[PDB]
C-alpha cells in the first residue's frame, strides 16, 4: 500500500508517517517543499521523500497520484487572519490546487483520504455537530472570514459528487483540535494543529498575552493526536471497506472548555513545568461560532474508535515536547 | 459604453438588450452560441453579436472584456435535477468558467454585473432575505441540491474579494422568479427566467399535471421583467456610483404566493384566454426551502427603485406572450 501524503512535513505528516512505519505494508511518499519537520524517516527503508509544491508542480504530482494507491492532501492555508487578509490565496491554494489533486485521483481511480475541516459547520445550532444531519451556517457574503469555511465545503460537494458520478473512493475527515508534539508553525500551510493550542503556548513562550475575544467564552473541543491519528490509521486500514464515502469527524467531545478555561489549564501546567524559568512572567489575559463540538457517531460506527486520553494529559503532554524543543539561544 | 452580455440568446439578454438600445449611448456586445431568441437586433447598429462559448473559448472572450466597458455573465446551469444528474457540468460551467470571465475583468479593470442567486439564503429563516445581514442557511455535503446554491455564494465571495484586493468594481444582483415574454426554454443554460413558471405554463401548454411537492405549500415571489430590466438597468446606469461593492436583491416582496396558489393563479388567467382551445384539457394538480421573500432595500437605496407591476399583470401578459408565440403544428 502505497499513501501519498502531500504537505507530510508537518505534524500529521509526522505522527501519520511513524504509524505506518510501525506497519510492515505501508510505502510513505511524503511530498513537500522542505523536510526538516520529518527528517529522522528520510532513511527509513520505506519513506520515500518527494520534492513538491502543489501550486507549482502540474505532472510530478500526478506522476505521484498514479503511483501510489491512497492520497492525503493536507496543504492548506488555515490561518484565520489570513481568510480577511489574503483570501485569494487561501481560495487558490485551499480550494484551486486540492481541486487538481482530487482530479488526479478521479482519473487514476485512485482512494483519497480529505481533511475536510471543523469550520463547515459554521454558526449550526446542534449541540453535536453531525456530518450527516447538521445544517451548515455561514454569514453573509460581507463577511469574508466565511470564505474558507465555504472553499472547504465546495470541495466536500464536488468531491462527493465524484464520488456519486464518477466512482470516486472517498473518505472525508474533521479533524477538532488536535494536539500534541511536533505542532505545525501557526504560519505554515499544512492541516492538522489546533491553531489556539499553538497561539496559547506560543503566548507563554514569548510571555505575550493570551487574547479573550469577547471574553473567551467561545466553547471548543481539543484532542490527543494519539487519539487522532488512532482514526485517521483505521481510515486508511478501511476495514471492511466501512470508510468509503463517509465523512467523519475525529475529536474527542468531552474534552470541552472555553478559551478562558483552556488558558488556566495551560497556564497551571506551566507554572508547573520545570523548564518554566526559560520564559517570561506571564503577561495575562488581555479581554478583546460559540460552540464546536464534534457527533462522533461517524467514527464509532466505521472505525470502532472512541478517544482515550483525557484533557489534562493532552494539554500536559503538548506543552512539554513545545518548551523541551524550543531553542532557546533563537 | 460597451456592455459585453454574456448568453445573450435569451430572455434577460432580450429584455435588457431592447432597454439599453432605446438609450443612445450604449453599444451592446451580445455573445452567445446561438441568435434565434435576438434575431430582431442582428441588424442594430449599436447591437453586436458575437459568437462564442464561455467553456471553448479563453482569448476571444478575454479580448472582447477587454474591448468592452461593464460585463454581464448570464450563462449557467440553474434547473434543479441537473444539481443531482449532472453536478459536476453545473460546476465547470457555473463555477469555473464564470471564474474566468471574472478574472478577466479584473486584469482589464472591467465592471462586472454578476447574477448571483436567491438559493444562495437557503433555509435562512428570516422572513426577508436580507443581502447584507441573513445568514445562509445549506444541508449536508449528503444533500447534493445544495451544491448550486453553494457554488454561487463561493463565487460571490471571490467577487467580493477582488473588489477588496485587487480594485475589482462590481454589483451583485439577486433576482427573484423574474417573468415575462420570452422565458428561456427549461433546459437554457442562461439565467435570468423563472423556472417554476415557464414549467407550469409548460404544464398548461402540454397537458400535463402540476406538481405540488408536499401540496406546494412552498412560498415564491415574482417579478414582472419590466420591473426587473427597470433595475438592472439602473445598475448599469451606476448614478452616483452608489451600486459599487453592492449586493442588490431584485424583486416585488407584495408578489408572494405558494406554488398551489401560483398555480390557481395560472389557471384562472389560462381557462380564460382566447387561444386556450388549442391547448389539452387541465390534467389537474398532483400532490408529490418554505419561503423565498426579498428584502429590497438596498435596491430603493442604490436605484430609487420599487417595483409597479401587480401579480396579475404580469401572470397574464406573461402568459398571453407564451401562448401567443407557441407553435401550433410543432
Amino acid at each position: 500500500m502505497r499513501v501519498l501524503i502531500l504537505g507530510v512535513n508537518g505534524f500529521i505528516g509526522n505522527h501519520l508517517t511513524e504509524r505506518l512505519l510501525r506497519e510492515d505494508h505501508y510505502e510513505v511518499y511524503g511530498l513537500d517543499i522542505g523536510s526538516d519537520a520529518i527528517s529522522r524517516f528520510l532513511n527509513h527503508p520505506h519513506f520515500h521523500f518527494v520534492e513538491g509544491d502543489i501550486s507549482i508542480h502540474s505532472e510530478w504530482i500526478e506522476y505521484h497520484v498514479k503511483k501510489c494507491d491512497v492520497v492525503l492532501p493536507l496543504v492548506a492555508i488555515a490561518t484565520p487572519i489570513e481568510y480577511t487578509r489574503n483570501p485569494l490565496r487561501v481560495f487558490e491554494l485551499d480550494f484551486e490546487e486540492n481541486l487538481r489533486i482530487i482530479r488526479y485521483c478521479v482519473k487514476y481511480r485512485k482512494r483519497i483520504i480529505f481533511p475536510s475541516t471543523s469550520e463547515v459547520y459554521g454558526m449550526c445550532s446542534d449541540k453535536y455537530f453531525d456530518e450527516d444531519h447538521s445544517n451548515l451556517i455561514v454569514g453573509p457574503v460581507n463577511k469574508p472570514r466565511w470564505i474558507y469555511s465555504v472553499s472547504k465545503q465546495l470541495l466536500d460537494r464536488v468531491i462527493w459528487a465524484y464520488g456519486e458520478k464518477e466512482g470516486l473512493q472517498f473518505t472525508l475527515f474533521r479533524p477538532f483540535n488536535w494536539m500534541g508534539p511536533r505542532l505545525d508553525n501557526l504560519n505554515a500551510a499544512r492541516i492538522g494543529s489546533s491553531r489556539a493550542i499553538t497561539q496559547l503556548i506560543l503566548n507563554l513562550v514569548e510571555g505575550s498575552p493570551i487574547k479573550l475575544i469577547d471574553g473567551g467564552k467561545q466553547k471548543r473541543c481539543f484532542t490527543d493526536i494519539r487519539d487522532g491519528i488512532e482514526a485517521l490509521y483505521r481510515i486508511i486500514e478501511n476495514a471492511g471497506n466501512r470508510c468509503d464515502g463517509e465523512i467523519i469527524n475525529i475529536g474527542n467531545p468531552e474534552n470541552e472548555a472555553s478559551i478562558e478555561e483552556l488558558g488556566e489549564m495551560l497556564l497551571a501546567s506551566f507554572e508547573k513545568h520545570p523548564l518554566r524559568h526559560h520564559f517570561p512572567p506571564f503577561a495575562g489575559f488581555r479581554v478583546v461560532v460559540e460552540h464546536r463540538k464534534p457527533s462522533i457517531r461517524n467514527a464509532h460506527r466505521c472505525l470502532d474508535w472512541e478517544p482515550k486520553i483525557d484533557m489534562q494529559e493532552t494539554i500536559d503532554e503538548t506543552l512539554d515536547f513545545f518548551l523541551r524543543t524550543v531553542d532557546l539561544t533563537d
